[PDB]
C-alpha cells in the first residue's frame, strides 16, 4: 500500500505520496486518491496552492514491476484507463507545485509532469521507461512532455526509456529548478506561501486555467487575445484589482477578498 | 508620457519608447501608436527591418503600479492587448532591443517580437497576478511556445523575476549581453537581414511560422504552404539574384517581388 | 555523372542509411530525396528493422541544394511519419535542406564541429522540408524565427542547449554514439511500443489532436499492448534478472 497524506496550513494544502516499502509505488488506489484530493481542494476556497511531494527518500518509483507481469487486458466496465488520476492537475483552477524530492520513475514521473512548476532533487533517479516492458507512456506524458522540452528531447525519454538527471530535466525545460533533496520541499512551500500571499486568488485561478485550456483544446492566438480580455474585464471589476496596487504603495501585504 | 521615436536609415527603422522620466513607462495611447507604427512601417517597401528600444537605461517599466487607483476611478474599447497589429502578424522582421528593465507589458510586448536581444542588468517579470490582474498582450500564448509550460507557469503564476542569462537558457530570449551593447547588437543583425535576406523571403518564412502557429495550422497544411511559397519565389528575380551574388562574394541587389 | 549515393547496411536489427557523395559533401538532388522516402517506407515495413540511423560520409553530413550563377517537402514518407525510430547522426556539415531534412528525425547528435544553417531566405528562396513547424516544435519561436529569418549558422552546442539536438560530440564519435543508442533500442525497447508511443507522439503535433483525443489514444495503445506477449516478457525478464527476448525478434 501506498497512502496519500493530506496536511493543509495558512493556505497551502501539502499532499504526500507514502509507501515506505516500496519508495511510494503507485497503485490504483492512490490514483482513486489523488485524484479525489485534487478535486475537494481545488473547490474549497481556502486552499491557494496544493503541493505533491513524496515520503523520503523517494518522490514514486511508478508502477510495481513485480507485481505487473500478469496484468491482462481483462474485459470490464469500467474499462482501464492509461490516465489513472482525474482530475489531472493542470485541469485545476489551483496551481500545483511538485516538490520532487527524490526517484520519480514511470507514472511517478508522468503524473510529475502535470504539475504546473517542478522542483527535483539533484540525487533522484528520473525516467519514463514504460516501453523497455513492453508498455507504452501513460498519464498524457506523449501530450505534456513535448510542451516543456520539445519534440527531441520528448522522443529521446519516451522512445528510449532513458534516465535524465535533475540538471537535465532543468536544462531542457522539464523542471523548473533542481536542489540538493533535503532543500526541495522547503523553496516549494516558499513558492507555494508566496503565492498564497501575495497573488490574488481570481488572478491565479484565471491565469492557470487559460494557460492550458488554450493547450488542453488547441485555442487559437485571436482566442486567447479575446479571452485574456474578457478574463481582464472579470478582473478589473473586482476589487482585488484595486487592492494589489494599494498595498503595494502602502507597503502592506494584499487583503484579497477573492470573487 | 512615454512618446515613440522614430528613425529609418538604410532599411532599418528603430522605434524607441521614450519616456526618460518613468523608465519608459507604458500607456494606451503609447500602445494605440506603436500598432500604428507597426502597421505603416510593415507597408513601406524600404523598411525591411523593424528595431524596437527604449531610452536608456530601461526598456519599458509597464504600466505604473503608482497610476491603478486613477485608473480604477475613471472604456467600452478596452482590450488586453492594446498593440495592434501585433508585432508577429507583420511581414517585415522586429527585433526587440530590449536594453534594460521590461515589466508588464513592457515584457509582454517584447515577446511579440521575432528575436530578442536582453542587457544583462535589467529587471524582468511578468508580475500582472501580483496586482489582482493577469498577463496580457498574448503572454498566456507566446510564453509557453518560447519556454515551455513549466517555465511559463512559473513567471505568469508567480510574477517572479527572472535574469537576462535564465531568458536565454529558457528560449526567451536569443541572446544577452551588458545593456551598452544590446542596442548595437540588435542594428547589426538588422544590417545582416537588409543587406543579405531577401524581402520576399522573409515575408513568406515570417508569416507562415507565425501563421502556422497561431491558427494550429496542420503539418500537411505547413507543408502545402510552404510547396506554394517556393513557387512564387523560383519565378522571381531574386531567387536568382540570390546565388549569383554568393558566387560573386558580392552583396546581393534584391528586387523584392 | 557522380551523384549523391543512398547506401544502406542492416545489422542486428539496425539500418545505416548514408548520404554517400564526398564529390558535393553529400549534396541534395530531387532524386535523392524520392531514394530517401522510398527506403524510409521500405526499411519501416521490414520487422527485422528496429531503429533506422541516418548519417553522411565524412566529414559532412548533408551540403544542402547545388546553387548556380514540385514540392518543397522532398522526402515522403517523412520520417516522422514511421513506426520504426529514426536517429540523425550529423556527423559534420549541414546546411539547408540538409539540415531540415535532419530536423524529421526523433533524435539528433551532432558533431561539435560542424558548420549547422537553414540559410535559404538568404539564397531568395525559403526553407524547406516542413521546417516551419518541426523547427518551432524544439526550440521555441524566437530560437525558430533567428534561424529562418536570417538564415545564420548555429554550433551543435547551442543547438543542443536550445533543444534542436540531444547530445552533441566530437565529429568522431557521432555515429558511434548514435549506434550505441540504436542498438540500446533494438535490445531493450518492446518493438510495438516504440511504434505506438512514435505515432502518437508525432501524430498529436501533425494533427493538433485535444489533450483528451491523446489521453483516449494512450488508452487505446495501452490496450493494445497489454494484449501483446512483450508486455508479459518485459516484466518477466526484470523479475529473472535476464535481457528481454521479444516476439518475432
Ligand atoms: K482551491
Ligand atoms: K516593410
Ligand atoms: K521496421
Ligand atoms: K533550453
Amino acid at each position: 500500500v501506498t497512502e496519500l497524506h493530506e496536511e493543509i496550513r495558512d493556505g497551502v494544502a501539502v499532499l504526500t505520496l507514502h509507501g515506505p516499502s516500496t519508495r511510494n509505488s503507485f497503485t490504483v488506489e492512490l490514483g482513486r486518491q489523488l485524484g479525489a484530493a485534487y478535486q475537494r481542494l481545488d473547490d474549497d476556497p481556502a486552499v491557494r496552492v496544493i503541493v505533491l511531494t513524496g515520503a523520503p527518500p523517494a518522490f514514486c518509483s511508478g508502477a510495481q514491476i513485480s507485481a505487473a507481469a500478469e496484468t491482462f487486458a481483462a474485459p470490464r466496465n469500467p474499462d482501464f484507463s492509461a490516465s489513472p488520476v482525474q482530475p489531472a492537475a493542470f485541469e485545476l483552477r489551483t496551481p500545483v507545485i511538485a516538490a520532487v524530492n527524490g526517484h520519480a520513475i514511470g507514472i511517478g514521473m508522468t503524473l510529475a509532469l502535470h504539475a504546473d512548476i517542478r522542483i527535483l532533487a539533484e540525487e533522484g533517479r528520473y525516467a519514463i521507461p514504460q516501453v523497455r516492458f513492453g508498455v507504452a507512456p501513460d498519464a498524457l506524458a506523449h501530450w505534456t512532455l513535448p510542451r516543456l522540452v520539445g519534440t527531441a528531447v520528448a522522443a529521446e525519454l519516451l522512445l528510449t526509456g532513458a534516465s535524465f538527471s535533475a540538471q537535465r530535466a532543468v536544462e531542457t525545460g522539464l523542471a523548473n529548478r533542481c536542489l540538493p533533496a533535503g532543500k526541495v520541499l522547503g523553496a516549494a512551500l516558499r513558492m507555494a506561501h508566496d503565492i498564497a500571499t501575495n497573488v490574488a486568488p481570481e488572478s491565479a485561478a484565471l491565469t492557470k486555467r487559460l494557460l492550458w485550456d488554450a493547450q488542453m483544446t488547441g485555442m487559437s492566438a485571436a482566442e486567447v487575445a479575446a479571452r485574456e480580455t474578457a478574463d481582464h474585464l472579470r478582473l478589473m471589476g473586482s476589487q482585488d484589482a484595486a487592492e494589489g496596487p494599494r498595498a503595494f504603495i502602502d507597503g502592506r501585504p494584499p487583503r484579497w477578498a477573492g470573487q
